[PDB]
């Protein structure tokens, strides 16, 4: 039962691996990871932040809360875990501006995971492509609601009118992957907690 939903996800952890135009600069070199340890995060307070939120979304939506799974890294997972997701926490700065980013692939959001552009990489080291330290992922439930579909630039503050979302669709002068953007904390749940490390490659 929690071995086959865990296999669930270290399926989709593994499967949506990518090669980086970056040529692993920010997340590092590897093919696969090795999967140490995954973990479901029950938090009731936030559960029922997230679930009031996507009954509000769906009801706006022709009920429909338009949810996926993704993954977010951050080096804040242990704060995100306990207290949410926080748009307070997001600046203006990002491809879509100030909202919280998910990717559909692991390794894009592992480029995330020591911090923009992957920092300076883990803290013992001080290596981007360490494949000794455990990093941790978020694998999350997504209220998309009425997505915005946008591939160029777009610094939003907010949703667009009438949305509840953006996603970012790759173009030829924009993204090489997708990417799905929140400006409301409470349109996600931090469901699973992933243990990793990046594996050298064979
Ligand atoms: N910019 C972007 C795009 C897609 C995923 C992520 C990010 C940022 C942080 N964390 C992520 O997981
Ligand atoms: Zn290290």
């Amino acid at each position: 039962p929690d071995d086959k939903e865990f296999q669930s996800v270290e399926e989709e952890m593994q499967s949506t691996v990518r090669e980086h135009r970056d040529g692993g600069h920010a997340g590092g070199i590897f093919n696969r990871y090795n999967i140490l340890k995954i973990q479901k995060v029950c938090n009731k307070k936030l559960w029922e932040r997230y679930t009031h939120r996507r009954k509000e979304v769906s009801e706006e939506n022709h009920n429909h809360a338009n949810e996926r799974m993704l993954f977010h890294g951050s080096p804040f997972v242990n704060a995100i875990i306990h207290k949410g997701f926080d748009e307070r926490h997001a600046y203006i700065g990002g491809m879509f501006g100030a909202g919280i980013y998910f990717a559909e692939n692991s390794s894009k959001s592992n480029q995330y995971v020591y911090g923009i552009g992957g920092g300076t990489g883990c803290p013992v080291h001080k290596d981007r492509s360490c494949y000794i330290c455990h990093r941790q992922l978020l694998f999350c439930r997504v209220t998309l609601g009425k997505s915005f579909l946008q591939f160029s630039a777009m610094k939003m503050a907010h949703s667009p009118p009438g949305h509840h979302s953006v996603t970012g669709r790759p173009s030829v002068n924009g993204l090489a992957l997708a990417e799905y953007v929140i400006y409301r904390g409470e349109q996600a749940y931090p469901e699973y907690l992933i243990t990793y490390q990046i594996m050298r490659p064979e």
